[PDB]
């Protein structure tokens, strides 16, 4: 499905004993399975006992797909990709073990730290310019890594990023986005749900997905960040958003967004995929601004 790692045409899979996993409570549930918070014993040398997110898959094709999923997730090792620890194949259900990200999905985190909201890692009130850039740079670093391994995401959006302790941001999700954020998808035939608001015209019109369609989605992610998690084209219905995107309309500059950052967004939104800036360049630009001294960021 769109955004699933198995859509990539790209064993060393680590196994965990069922006894080493102790389920605490459910974190969520979707069409593909349930996600629990659990304690995992003897996983990391110093740890002894550590918190993890455990995806219990619903279930053949399912067992075959599971193995291909774990192989692909095992290939990923980067500071800005949600860590995959391994599987549990003893008994049912089959389990996938991941690191636990304390602050939840990036969309929820932006909204809870934005002007429309009701203090350990973040100051009171809306996130500052420097925090917004740090968040953007980290998502970009994750996208640089995936592009380097020739992976295509297809569902890049803040809902599909997680936030951990110390404001660490990583790309990853436990396959519940269509269930938690159903309004972020356009349902085509009772089953297929498309994240049209994050998609470029070649993906909507021609159903083509590449590193360049992901860079367009990154531009939309940049916009979500600088709007504090607001839905792109929120004022438009699903058909009206398809019309705007195909007609070549671009999202307005967010109020918290400096001109320099908006130029980075527009670079991701070139009609011709070939003309879009590389993620490597997008990352270098955002990282530079993120680590800029307060004197420089204050005038931006
Ligand atoms: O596989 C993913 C997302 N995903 C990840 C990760 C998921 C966790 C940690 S990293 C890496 C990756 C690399 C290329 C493309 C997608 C990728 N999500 C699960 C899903 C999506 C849709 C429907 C059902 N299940």
């Amino acid at each position: 499905l769109q955004g699933h790692i198995i859509e990539n045409p790209q064993a060393c899979v680590h196994h965990i004993k069922r006894r080493d996993i102790v389920l605490k409570w459910e974190l969520g549930e979707g069409a593909f399975g349930k996600v629990f918070l659990a304690e995992c014993h003897n996983l990391l040398p110093e740890q002894d006992k550590m918190l993890v997110a455990v995806k219990a898959l619903k279930e053949e094709s399912a067992r075959q797909d599971f193995q291909r999923e774990a192989e692909l997730l095992t290939m990923l090792q980067h500071q800005h990709i949600v860590r995959f620890f391994g599987v549990c194949t003893e008994g049912r259900p089959l389990l996938m073990v991941f690191e636990y990200m304390r602050h939840g999905d990036l969309n929820r985190f932006l909204r809870s730290h934005g002007p429309d909201a009701k203090g350990e890692d973040v100051a009171p009130g809306p996130l500052g310019l420097g925090q917004l850039l740090a968040v953007a740079s980290q998502v970009a670093a994750g996208m640089v890594y995936l592009a380097g391994l020739h992976f295509v995401h297809r569902d890049l959006a803040t809902r599909n990023c997680l936030v951990g302790q110390g404001l660490v941001v990583k790309i990853g999700d436990f396959g519940m986005s269509r269930d938690i954020y159903s309004t972020d998808y356009y349902r085509v035939g009772g089953r297929t749900m498309l994240p049209i608001r994050w998609m470029p015209p070649e993906s909507i019109l021609y159903r083509k997905f590449t590193t360049e369609s992901d860079v367009w989605s990154f531009g939309v992610v940049l916009w979500e960040i600088f709007t504090y998690g607001k839905q792109p084209w929120y004022q438009l219905s699903n058909t009206e958003a398809i019309d705007c995107i195909t007609q070549g309309r671009e999202l307005e500059r967010p109020r918290a967004c400096p001109p320099e950052v908006y130029a980075i967004m527009r670079g991701c939104w070139q009609r011709e995929p070939q003309q879009r800036h590389s993620i490597k360049d997008v990352h270098a630009r955002l990282q530079a601004l993120a680590q800029a001294p307060p004197v420089y960021l204050d005038v931006l």
